């Protein structure tokens, strides 16, 4: 059975106006800006952008990849697919 989301989990993350996007739940670095309550820091692969999202917008990667893990015209997307499949836990800083 599912646990709560934790840093390192891989997802497709949904934001208004964008396709479900390869991403991970990030850690918060010591000294870094914390998310609002009930929100997680989401790192989007390919774009390397961070947004704060709640679970309703987070789709676990294993279950979802056969639906959402297909090339997309949008900037950074296909780079994102590579990262999530090939080195999803690397430093992209």
């Amino acid at each position: 059975m599912p646990h709560a989301f934790k840093p390192g989990d891989l997802v497709f993350a949904k934001m208004k106006g964008y396709p479900h996007w390869p991403a991970r739940i990030d850690d918060i670095a010591d000294g870094a800006v914390k998310p609002p309550p009930n929100k997680y820091p989401i790192f989007f692969f390919g774009t390397h952008e961070t947004a704060f999202l709640g679970p309703k917008d987070l789709f676990p990667y294993d279950k979802s990849k056969d639906k959402y893990g297909k090339p997309n015209k949008r900037k950074g997307f296909n780079e994102g697919l590579w990262e999530i499949q090939n080195n999803p836990h690397a430093s992209y800083s």
